[PDB]
């Protein structure tokens, strides 16, 4: 009954293992725990500012999976959609194998398998992933200032890592999820997302780019998980060292946009957020999704083997995929509390949420930190799941 | 919370996908929403009649299969009874591969595979199928005009695709049902639809030939999907050209009668047996089947691998199979909105219906489109899907 | 007809080859012998007398042989773990294509080397889970590095599988040749002269170039590269020079290697074939006894349905023995043999192989690097046709 929150991030500040820590935990859609730790930036040790913004990273993802799941309830395309009916770029895909040998797809993707990770896309930084260096030398991830339609064009050229829906990687899919939104609509992601999600949830510190106001209010980011380069063989010290994005994720760039990370956020933002996935609407009581669509898209639908459900052989234990993130579906195989149901997602730098169903609960920590050695999300999950009965 | 299932009609007619199209939701009973766009035939553009007319194709299978659950109900024959009881022309059935190697059938063929297309029956325009050419060399579906009980002598006498109980397959075998029936009660099946399921139902223009004023109301069928030669090896082009039937299907042909397809229904007959399906009862409250025989109906009987439920290698994703057509059984692998134990069945020329016993809902669409590469039934569920809450 | 002849003349006339020599022996005595094109397609000189080539993965059979000797002389033997002689190698890691690194659960051997089942890698693997470190590394490409630092930097990577467990063409007879350096305390250049060269008279094969060598040098040709990433469909097949950087030095006296490096000639290289069909000179004098010659060329790995496979290319009907490939079945093979032929190749289309059931030997030489086309089993099956 103590406040193990405060606990958890005060002795990361005081570890010297994150420069600041913001959290939130909501219950029934009001705050009913709350805290800060540390600074902006060590360098000056300014103090952590009113809505300080983050590099939120695959925290995008559940944002811009919502928006499919909003453009399946109004038509504009069906989870069974192939997605080259809308870019036939994606025609004729190929598939490799740690083996060198490459043959045609046999399986169309579609925008379930985007939704899915299972569209046999890859990741730049992928360890040991048979094509992942190709994604490196292409410089998917770390050209940032490259147009989504134009990544997207290099991408199509290169070959899956499986056939279509037959397996799960966790991937560059969601950003081919933005661009084929991008493709099916006429619309950019951005003024979708902006149009749909952001403004009638009143997250006004929410996009790929700074507010006006915004430079003096990022959250300065720190690690030795680098971008450029090989993906390391043992992890990097976990050493608060200001960390070089390179033109990765510009903070000025009016077209700058992805799926797979790319916003900045705020802790009170991504809560409006979190906090509309317990029901599909705002507060006022607009419909974002309908109950029956919301329902569709939370339901566990990718489950996994003994080995469970990894990302480079990290493990998530007790998790299932569904179409906005991981999934609680066995509380007996988790690593740290939750309960049945709970889900949410989480980001490169450190960033995490989730939203508990059975506690009509949803909590986030934001801080910046990429290469974290430490489990700093699912610690603070489980302080707030410890402080709620 | 808009009229999602008008805008999914108006927008196929307005893009010249399909002639007309007529729906109903029905809640507890009563309309919810309902609507139709378009025009009974796009040559004159007359406009949908008062009580239109559709041929609904498999529509026909669940009425003919809860026609064979009354019948088990009362005593006549039993979900394991062998078929070969009632007709002998059904011993002493052989076994065909793609190999060529034929066999005898080292298992009877049962009421229960009947209703469960488990009895190794194929169907005419089974691309791919190893027996489906010698039905299409015997007419079987082709020839309208040919009594039922003369087509099953010459069904009879091909071999099935395994032996029955064994594996999946959608099939004639409903029309064999018809013709049990037929062999086991002495009375024609369309007599029996008519006394036990459409006069107590009041469903007053479903038959296998049209009512007297039948003709001015009946909708145009569209379509290119061809039943006079071999199934297709890629679709045809989707075009609002009226199809051809050839003798397959008559209007007015007293002794026209089959299991599988053939019946003439409206969208109000229609749904007055999709809401019966809620209870077994009629509105009045007489007992078409009792709850425990309906239960027995409905309950999933077929379970399928990690390719699912297929028909020609169209997926029917996260349904099951009961004694009646499909039943939702994992919402966490549904292609379109749903809830867990949505069932019902559709047609060749795009019919659809479900009953949601969530939401104590039925819905049904009406259209006349053959070889439709467009789901505009489960379009349109998962349109009242997210409009019911 | 000249099959051989008209094989390497078309070759040439379709611009595809510069230049081709070919010798087939039989009973350690010429049968077949050719030549077609010239050295350089630039000045169009002709194919110098005792023209020189690079043999790359032709080094193997050679460097393989004399662990073969080493080993009749009890320097090592094939269950030696290679940790006894360098300890770089204790502790190994094995990674996998979905990111899981664990400890090798066995120790590398000599035999392991031999028959490439001891996990290491190629830089030009396409699509192996740890190629990509190999080419960050440069192992190949820094031609300049003493084969003892490369071997440093090489054993700090894992593997891709546990030792003994699988088979994949490899990097890893390079590491035999350093291995051999640190269990004999000889280096592999100076044992290669003294053991083998030496006595089959091989004047003009090593890793440097004679100081007469700049002239009889044959170009080398094609765009498949070294430098960047292993090439997602092949490069095309066409006669611009390739670019060698500082991988393969002309002049450097310290250069050796165990996979690739040697400088040889036509003449050279049959000598050497012909001695693997007895294991003597032919002056009878003996380099490895018929027993462990034998042992050498038994079939020891076998492989399945796929067959045995370099970057998904197929050597149909072929196992592995302990100095290359090796013909076990004549009704997979895709092109003329006989069961027990057996020899290798490199990667610029160097070819050669010996026959026991026919006491034949034939070797083809050219300068192709990424070629599209088959001309070493080409000209095989051309001289199995003509007996
Ligand atoms: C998967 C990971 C995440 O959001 O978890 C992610 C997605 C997109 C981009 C990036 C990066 O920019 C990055 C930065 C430093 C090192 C490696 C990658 C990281
Ligand atoms: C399976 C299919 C359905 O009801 O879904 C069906 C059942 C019975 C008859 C027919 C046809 O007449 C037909 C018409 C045109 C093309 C192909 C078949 C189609
Ligand atoms: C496997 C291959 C062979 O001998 O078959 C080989 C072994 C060693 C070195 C090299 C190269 O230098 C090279 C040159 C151009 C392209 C790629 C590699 C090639």
């Amino acid at each position: 009954m103590p406040d193990l929150l405060t606990n958890v991030a005060e002795n990361y500040v005081n570890q010297d293992l994150f420069a600041g820590i913001e959290w939130r935990i909501d219950q029934d859609g009001k705050p009913i725990f709350q805290g800060c730790a540390g600074v902006k930036d060590i360098e000056t040790r300014t103090f952590i500012p009113k809505n300080a913004i983050y590099r939120i990273y695959s925290m995008t993802k559940p944002i811009v999976s919502f928006l499919a799941m909003m453009l399946i309830e109004r038509g504009v395309f069906r989870l069974s959609s192939p997605i080259q009916n809308f870019d036939p770029r994606f025609k004729s895909m190929k598939v490799i194998d740690q083996h060198a040998h490459i043959e045609p797809a046999t399986a169309l993707i579609t925008i379930e398998h985007l939704l899915t990770h299972q569209a046999g896309f890859s990741y730049d930084f992928s360890l040991g992933c048979p094509i992942s260096a190709h994604y490196r030398d292409a410089q998917l991830i770390e050209d940032g200032g490259r147009d989504l339609t134009d990544m997207m064009g290099v991408l199509a050229e290169l070959p899956l890592v499986f056939h279509p829906g037959t397996q799960w990687k966790y991937s560059i899919s969601t950003d081919v999820l933005a661009h084929i939104i991008e493709c099916a609509t006429g619309e950019r992601v951005d003024d979708l997302l902006q149009r749909l999600i952001f403004d009638p949830l009143d997250m006004q510190d929410t996009g790929f780019s700074l507010p006006l106001d915004g430079a003096s209010r990022l959250m300065e980011v720190y690690g030795m998980r680098s971008l450029a380069g090989l993906p390391a063989l043992k992890p990097a010290p976990h050493v608060l060292v200001p960390a070089d994005l390179g033109s990765s994720h510009p903070t000025d760039d009016p077209d700058f946009r992805r799926g797979g990370h790319g916003l900045y956020s705020t802790l009170d933002d991504y809560m409006a957020f979190a906090n509309m996935l317990l029901s599909g609407q705002t507060p006022e009581g607009e419909t974002l999704l309908s109950p029956a669509v919301l329902k569709l898209a939370l339901a566990p639908r990718v489950h996994f083997g003994a080995r469970g459900m990894r990302i480079n052989d990290e493990p998530f234990a007790g998790y299932s995929w569904n179409l906005l993130g991981r999934v609680m579906t066995d509380v007996g195989a988790a690593a740290y509390a939750t309960h049945l149901g709970e889900f949410g997602w989480s980001g490169a730098a450190a960033t995490y949420f989730w939203v508990d169903p059975t506690k009509n609960m949803t909590g986030c920590v934001m801080t910046q930190f990429l290469g974290s050695q430490h489990p700093i999300g699912s610690d603070m999950q489980a302080a707030a799941m410890s402080m709620l009965g």
